[PDB]
């Protein structure tokens, strides 16, 4: 279990209106969150399955 999975959701510094997946270790599930296209942290995936095989 990569330590990136413990990181909190981070929308970032950018200006785009996008959606990404991050592993919420508290709820034990890969959830959706708003991303700006730049910045943030490693707990950021474009596909839910990738978040699951990495963190669940």
């Amino acid at each position: 279990r990569p330590s990136l999975c413990d990181l909190p959701a981070d929308s970032g510094s950018g200006t785009k209106a996008e959606k990404r997946i991050y592993y919420n270790s508290a709820r034990k599930q890969c959830l959706r969150f708003d991303y700006t296209g730049q910045g943030g942290n490693e707990n950021n995936f474009r596909r839910t399955y990738d978040c699951q095989r990495t963190c669940l």
